[PDB]
């Protein structure tokens, strides 16, 4: 009688859909979700789409399967891999597309097919984003989905600038407040204190490393929520996600960390600015060019120091990923400028300011400046120049802790 | 009027060779080296082989054009040459092999197996020739060092002839690369082992902790900085009788001393108390804690089990496991003659529940992992521990 995608959506049982999706992809378990829609107008076409349970494989990047949408015209099969029928970041969708009107045999000149496809393209991506917007309403079944295709969503953020807002509403992250849960961007905004003009994120490799890192200290004490961006995609994602609902994004690993001045803590921070600037310009010289600037931390509580990164430059996470990639492709590392922030109110920083402003030539002072700098790189997610150099330096500091002999 | 490979070699100008290799591979510069040979016997066939100057970017198993009685057949010939020689370009003109076969007539594979084994011999002949001019072999090993080490891994029958062609940086060779036969000439007749280290840069392995008592003892250590080496040594057991030992692995055998081992034995039992304590302070963070016989300036180091993943291995594999996202044995050696070990034995045997002792054992263990090429559990945890130790260096 009629093919399965011509019967209309609410007249089909979810198991009938599944038997079809199994027969279409040989997947051993049924579909996860289904969107099934038709279109009339200048163009008549139907479309049945499936989202597999287990995220498909990355396919050699061969790009030899831009998609797996079986393509029909007037109920006859045509192609299996239709390059411009679906944007690359939705290639996991399985299903069929049955057009009534598109032109098949075409030369270069007949761009009309490429118009019909572009409109079907936008209509297919629209009905998908609709389905994901639908899925986001049941919080704990959307979990089975974002678990598999989070990497896919973030890719769209980078490529499809036209749908960037609708896509960003679908992102979920770990934050400081959501101790064990993932939360939307709209939720983080509902918990913002007014006059906070920024959304705080940190990029590392594990939650425990970014949660207990040095960079977030005076931000968690300040009652602020910070977003944990742990997957390597995130480093590229934020590069094109400028703002959400008006508020701009800021990295807690970068210099110039803006915070709300209350009862002009800038006046106390300014006294610290000038009080320790002596110590600032000394360690800049003890280190020479291993660092670019030495400034007073406005973000450090329990740790004495941290290594922050240039504003318009690579980060510790990026520097790790890129150079972990340059192992794979045999290459010189080629051509990341760091800033070191010191906590004025820490005893090690206070006591160091005394020994240094008394005798800045003391080889013990030089040794301690280098040592704190090296451990700060460890805190900030970097790799050391020469590990045994730091090792011998720690051994010397241990010699000082107990009997020097 | 006659094809170029059937013409007798030494009647061939190197420009004719180069012009031909250009016409065969469109390479803009001439060949690097050429081996050209014929064979008679049960099988008659000729072969002209080229080594390109620039190492190519390697599913085309090789580019050896294959002729029979001077007629072309195919170029991608899978079982004509082992995979680690895919950079060879050239032609092979057989007189007798059978092309059309029923799967039963594997006799087609015998003729190929014979040409295969015969081709690899004439190549290793060429490479042994190249090893004689030191600073031109460098132009080659610079490009194909990776290839030779792969052959060590795969071709066990030619494993010996290949190792003779390996070149490395060592402690003695400050800037030059040296053969294995040379390292044997500098061995003491009481030395039964060849010492190597696996790292990432020459500068890091030369100043490493594992080699301390080896440069003081007048011993030479081989610097393996390329990642292939990690797999190379897994199949490179011995050269010229003397076996290889990794300075990152446990059970470091050394030339037995003038019965001074009794002093190493007194150190063994004297610090064994501290060994039992640090073993428990680090709850399964390490597998065993024993007395070092290899450390001079460093107080402690982390070696790996003989059969386990090397320190190098765990770094590379987990650096690659960023691709899969798949996310996946240690020994702690302490230096007896170091003051920090003596002082720790005293603080431990006086009050072994001192949190300063706990702070010191954990701190020493973590920095030793850094010394040994590992990654830290929680960097901010180690940092807070150092900040605590620095706070102790001066008043709290
Ligand atoms: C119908 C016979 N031939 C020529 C061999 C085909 C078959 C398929 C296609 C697909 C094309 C094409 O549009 N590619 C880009 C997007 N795309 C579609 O819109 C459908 C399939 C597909 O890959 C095309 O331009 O010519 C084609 C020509
Ligand atoms: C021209 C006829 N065609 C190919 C279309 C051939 C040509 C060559 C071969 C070689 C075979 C063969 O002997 N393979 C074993 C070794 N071998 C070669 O000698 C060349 C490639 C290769 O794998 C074969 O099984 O079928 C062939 C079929």
């Amino acid at each position: 009688t009629k093919p399965i995608w011509t019967r209309n959506p609410d007249d089909i049982t979810n198991e009938e859909y599944g038997e079809f999706y199994k027969s279409l992809t040989n997947d051993w378990e049924d579909h996860l979700a289904v969107k099934h829609f038709s279109v009339e107008g200048q163009l008549e076409f139907r479309a049945l789409l499936f989202v597999p349970r287990r995220a498909p494989f990355d396919l050699f990047e061969n790009r030899k399967k831009k998609n797996n949408i079986k393509l029909y015209v007037r109920r006859v099969f045509i192609m299996d891999n239709c390059e411009e029928l679906i944007p690359e970041y939705l290639n996991f969708i399985r299903g069929v597309v049955d057009s009534e009107d598109l032109p098949l045999n075409i030369s270069r000149e007949m761009l009309q097919q490429s118009k019909i496809l572009k409109v079907i393209r936008k209509n297919l991506v629209k009905k998908c984003l609709e389905l994901f917007t639908e899925l986001a309403e049941d919080k704990e079944n959307y979990k089975k989905f974002y678990e598999q295709f989070s990497k896919n969503i973030k890719l769209g953020i980078h490529e499809d600038s036209q749908n960037r807002k609708k896509l960003s509403e679908l992102l979920r992250y770990y934050t400081s407040a959501s101790g064990d849960e993932m939360v939307s961007l709209k939720d983080y905004c509902t918990r913002m204190k007014e006059n906070q003009k920024h959304i705080y994120y940190i990029t590392g490799e594990t939650k425990d490393q970014v949660a207990n890192s040095a960079f977030v200290e005076r931000l968690r004490k300040h009652g602020l929520e910070v977003i944990y961006m742990i997957e390597p995609i995130d480093e590229y994602c934020v590069q094109q996600l400028k703002e959400f609902e008006g508020k701009t994004l800021v990295s807690v690993t970068k210099e110039g960390l803006e915070l709300p001045e209350d009862e002009e803590e800038k006046k106390k921070q300014e006294e610290k600015k000038t009080k320790f600037e002596n110590l600032c310009k000394i360690m800049k010289d003890i280190l020479e060019k291993k660092v670019e600037k030495v400034v007073v931390s406005n973000r450090l509580v329990t740790s004495p120091c941290c290594i922050v990164t240039s504003t318009y430059g690579w980060t510790a996470n990026m520097e790790r990923i890129m150079k972990a990639q340059a192992l794979r492709d045999n290459s010189t590392m080629g051509y990341a400028k760091k800033h070191l922030e010191i906590n004025p109110d820490h005893s090690i920083i206070e006591t160091l300011r005394q020994k240094a402003e008394a005798d800045k030539n003391d080889k013990s002072v030089k040794d301690l400046v280098i040592l704190l700098y090296e451990t700060a790189l460890l805190s900030s997610g970097f790799s050391l120049e020469d590990p045994q150099t730091h090792a011998n330096r720690i051994y010397r500091m241990i010699k000082l802790g107990l009997g020097i002999d």
